[PDB]
């Protein structure tokens, strides 16, 4: 009960207990606190409310001090000093930002900004509140009792009356009950249980609500620059192939922490692995908040350092399948390849931090918390996709809200940007170029002659809330018929209920925006699907179309996206 005040440390007894929290705050800020919100609950050893039996007043500004004990203006004694006088509310050793962040319910984006914008430990106190706010909402859900079981990968869910219906896409994670987590995609729904079960009729599932532990490290560790490469050894012999990134493997060694800004197929994973071969003695932790980022790091890892020294750190609760091919969960290997979540506390000559736009505040904590590092390398793009934020629904989160490193890439810029698109027909970089990069990103590739696009707004259905456009669907279709080679495209739209019909109908395999981000596929058909904020979103837009090495069509129903492609147009 005894502990640092958490916006001017000054030691204190005094918690908010109206703070979900309960921050230490020092006398000073204790007060500027409770005489400007509804929070007037002040925790000690022992909580501010009146002393006198059978009395309910709980509010500092109305207590005072009777000798050892504390009393209300009805039931104080005669000689008493009130709670909250000169600024300060009475405690041992005797803010608007941290007024509207503590009191906030992180459904406006303007709580996202401040929460970026503040100070550091204010980033810290913001981020364990958002993340207890975002757990203690999930319990306001209904449960899900399973009617009748039909096959392997469909079932008939009945829903708890009174208490909302979640949103059934790959992003909600359930627990079936303790039989393991299972997700849900659209009365014939398909059933994917992470552990295999044939599923029990008369067994619930429940959305996953975990414990929010409080954070200690900050987001960024304080930025030092040093004169000569620190604790690591270079090589003189360094591989070609790793030779353009050479000055920013050395920029890599002469800070505590760098920036890589990578657009699409820019060599970030070459970058991230070819650290390793310029710095061959060096013990690297790789680490992003997927299994999928972290599982494209070993597939990388594979190819060009040694399978011995590698291993791949699995939590004991197997939540999907991942990378096999090093030894699983040795802590001590040189190459640790690890989720955010499942991190050991270990030390590391460099630790890489990839996919850096997805990791909210809350995670850049936790890996100064668990990693010890002479380096710290983040490696992302704020022109691609965030976390999803399952609270925010007013507003839209700008990229420089995306985190503290974001921030910093968007306002200072990155310490290295990779300029150079491999992945992508010249069409898609020069329109990506221009739509987020201001035009710095260059095409190694040709044009492809093969990127099309057509504005057909079609006609939009909705499942619950999730879009569907059937007539760009039968465009779709129209167009395979004639165009035999994307026979083998990936069909990706913003949207799951959209992917589901593209399934039955096309036969293609499909990817919403959001979980193609990362990967590459030769051809890619893309349906806007509405002309929403989310479909428009530039940042998804951006990584829609730089998910082709060859060919994209791009049904728009967006006059704006549908005008910027430098896509050769198609009729009907
Ligand atoms: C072509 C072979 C050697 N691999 C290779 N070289 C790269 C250089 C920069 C970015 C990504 C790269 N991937
Ligand atoms: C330095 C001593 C006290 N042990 C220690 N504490 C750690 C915390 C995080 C990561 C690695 C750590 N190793
Ligand atoms: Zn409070
Ligand atoms: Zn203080
Ligand atoms: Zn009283």
């Amino acid at each position: 009960a005894v502990g640092a005040c958490v916006l001017c440390n000054s030691q204190t007894s005094l918690r908010c207990g109206a703070c979900i929290r309960r921050p230490f705050l020092c006398c000073k800020c204790c007060y500027d606190h409770v005489i400007s919100t509804s929070h007037k609950l002040v925790l000690s050893v022992n909580p501010y409310v009146c002393n006198a039996p059978g009395c309910d007043v709980t509010d500092v500004t109305q207590l005072y001090l009777g000798g050892m004990s504390y009393y209300c203006k009805s039931h104080k004694p005669p000689i008493s000093f009130p709670l909250c006088a000169n600024g300060q509310v009475f405690g041992l050793y005797k803010v608007t930002d941290f007024n509207a962040i503590a009191t906030c319910d992180w459904t406006n984006a303007g709580d996202y900004i401040l929460a970026n914008t503040c100070t550091e430990r204010l980033k810290l106190f913001a981020a364990e509140t958002l993340k207890a706010t975002e757990e203690t909402f999930k319990l306001s859900y209904g449960i899900a009792t399973v009617r009748e079981v039909l096959s392997d990968r469909e079932l008939h869910l009945s829903w708890e009356v009174g208490k909302p219906r979640p949103p059934l896409n790959r992003n909600y994670v359930f627990t079936g009950y303790q039989i393991g987590e299972y997700t849900f995609e659209k009365d014939a729904v398909v059933y994917r249980g992470t552990t295999t079960y044939k599923l029990n009729v008369g067994d619930y599932f429940v959305l996953t609500s975990h414990t929010v532990m409080p954070l200690s490290a900050p987001t960024l560790v304080p930025q030092e620059h040093y004169v000569r490469i620190t604790g690591l050894y270079p090589t003189l012999n360094i591989s070609d192939e790793f030779s353009s990134n050479v000055a920013n493997y050395q920029k890599v060694g002469m800070q505590k922490y760098s920036t890589l800004q990578g657009p699409p197929g820019t060599g970030k994973s070459h970058f991230a692995i070819g650290l390793a071969l310029y710095y061959p003695s060096a013990r690297i932790v790789y680490t992003a908040c997927s299994h999928a980022a972290v599982d494209a790091l070993c597939e990388k890892a594979l190819k060009y350092l040694p399978i011995d020294k590698c291993s791949r750190i699995i939590p004991a609760r197997a939540r999907v399948e991942c990378f096999d091919k090093f030894k699983v969960n040795s802590t001590l290997e040189q190459y640790v390849f690890c989720t955010v979540n499942a991190l050991p506390e270990t030390t590391a000559d460099i630790v890489v931090f990839d996919e850096i736009s997805m990791a909210t505040n809350y995670d850049l904590s936790v890996v100064n918390a668990r990693l010890r590092a002479k380096h710290y390398v983040y490696i992302g793009d704020p022109a691609q996709l965030p976390a999803p934020r399952t609270l925010l629904t007013k507003g839209t989160l700008e990229p420089e809200y995306f985190n503290s490193v974001c921030r910093l890439m968007k306002t200072i810029g990155p310490d290295m940007f990779l300029g150079t698109c491999r992945r992508c027909p010249a069409e898609i970089v020069d329109t990506v170029s221009a739509l987020v990069y201001d035009n710095k990103l260059k095409a190694h590739k040709d044009k492809s002659a093969q990127c099309f696009k057509m504005f057909y707004k079609g006609v939009i259905t909705h499942d619950v809330s999730s879009a569907i456009n059937r007539p760009q669907i039968g465009v779709v279709r129209e167009f395979l018929t004639r165009n035999p080679a994307w026979r083998k495209a990936v069909f990706i739209s913003p949207y799951n209920s959209q992917n589901a019909v593209a399934s039955k109908i096309l036969g293609l395999p499909t990817q919403t925006v959001d979980s193609s981000q990362g990967s590459e596929y030769d051809y890619v058909i893309f349906t806007q699907t509405t002309e929403t904020a989310h479909s428009c979103n530039v940042n998804r837009f951006n990584v829609a179309i730089t998910r082709a090495k060859v060919g994209i069509l791009c049904i728009m129903s967006d006059r704006d996206l549908y005008d910027k492609l430098q896509f050769t147009s198609l009729e009907i």
